């Protein structure tokens, strides 16, 4: 499912990134993962998983 | 173009509906507009256009 793929999606990185120095955390990241998330917040699930792609293509 | 295509068909549907009477305006074309609207705002000018076809489904 689109929707509990996009929500363990957005966990998934976040958990990754909690890992990272606050100040080694690229913008195009944080900037992704909102992205996600406003698609999520509009059901569009399928756009959400595009982006935790481009978030995952941002970690270090 | 998307980008032009959903500029235009903005304008359109407003044209049309500018000849309806405000109170016979039925909720669910503002709601489609307004997607319409936040999905160019966003960019994404390929989904702005099926919110256009609701809209125009939406039309008296
Ligand atoms: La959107």
């Amino acid at each position: 499912d689109d929707k509990a793929a996009c929500a363990d999606g957005i966990a998934a990185v976040k958990a990754r990134v909690e890992k990272l120095a606050p100040e080694a955390v690229p913008q195009k990241l944080k900037r992704a993962l909102k992205i996600a998330e406003r698609e999520q917040g509009e059901g569009e699930f399928d756009e959400c998983l595009e982006a935790l792609d481009d978030a995952k293509r941002a970690l270090p």
